[PDB]
């Protein structure tokens, strides 16, 4: 049947399609092997060696993905279709960080999450900055308290969150004592959409 | 260039392009010329002698018209093209009252408003409700409303009133006091969006 391409802003979001970062569609693309992509008629590069992290939550389900991004300085619409150079639709216009265009679908590194009883946050890492738990700070603090916080019994999840920085992108699990439970690596640089 | 649509609902009214309910574009389509439309690939009738009244807020400015509408039990998502039989795109999803869909453009009878210092306010004209001014009621009421309000001396107007019915529609204008200053009558029947 037709290639559909639902955008989750729009109240697009069926449980039944494949399910991206801002997109349910019926198909399911690879992203990952272009290097350029074209919006009505007009070429556009994707950035190589950064990407963007884009998440959507619809209903209680989190989906988020590092994605491929092309630089455009004008102005695209969410929804609009996003083609290959052989007149393939593969994406539409969802997220943006300034002059930078993600291209969702089958992308990077991603993590999908029940948010039921537990919430989820964001922050950009700044460069240099050590993580552990729910805070950021230089490497002899985050040590330090790493070791301090080691002497207590790991209670369950209440949140995550999300470091995203120029250069690795990581992600940390808190009990209700700020105790990081768990802590995922990208190695990867991105950066956040700007709403 | 190329004819370009963007979505009120979306950020995209520019004051430099043509303005419709709910749509920037940089064409002015006359849409009371199709009975039929197409979208995603699916052909659908407009419907005869009832009509949509849309309006969007941008800048300050209200933008409302009667609009033709076509049936369609799909959904359609806002900001996907329309097309006419050939192919070309008219107009772009924008509003919808359960299975009817606007076709926005230049369209029936049309009501423009600088919003600054007055107010508008929509509502569904009830089957055998007369209108005065703000208030709707049976006829014995109306009547005995509108001799009330002939005595008052009339003040500047600084709220509009939208009465959508399925045999007629019109427009008041009242001052501080409630007091009719205008009316217009439009010999259409409509129904409002739900949003
Ligand atoms: N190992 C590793 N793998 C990678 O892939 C990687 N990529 C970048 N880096 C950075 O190299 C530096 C040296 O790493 P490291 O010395 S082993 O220190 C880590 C960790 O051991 C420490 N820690 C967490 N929990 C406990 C606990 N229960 N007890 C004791 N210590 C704990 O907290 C620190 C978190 O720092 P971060 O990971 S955000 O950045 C790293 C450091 O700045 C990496 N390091």
């Amino acid at each position: 049947s037709m290639a559909m391409f639902y955008a989750h802003a729009l109240g697009g979001y069926d449980e039944n399609l494949h399910a991206f970062p801002g997109i349910s569609s019926t198909v399911a693309n690879d992203v990952r092997k272009y290097s350029v992509v074209s919006v009505y008629n007009n070429k556009y590069d994707i950035v190589k060696d950064k990407y963007m992290w884009c998440y959507s939550q619809v209903n209680k389900r989190y989906i988020g993905a590092l994605l491929p991004m092309f630089e455009c300085n004008e102005y695209l619409q969410i929804g609009d279709p996003i083609h290959d150079q052989e007149g393939n639709q593969i994406s539409i216009i969802t997220y943006r960080h300034k002059n930078y265009y993600a291209l969702s679908g089958i992308g990077y590194e991603s993590l999908d999450l029940c948010l039921e009883g537990v919430g989820i946050h964001h922050h950009v890492l700044e460069t240099g900055n050590a993580v552990y738990g729910k805070v950021q700070h230089d490497y002899s603090t985050i040590k330090e308290k790493a070791k301090e916080m080691n002497a207590l019994s790991p209670g369950p999840i209440i949140d995550y969150h999300v470091w995203i920085g120029d250069c690795i992108c990581q992600v940390t699990a808190v009990d209700v004592h700020g105790k990081e439970i768990m802590r995922m690596r990208f190695k990867k640089g991105a950066v956040l959409p700007i709403p």
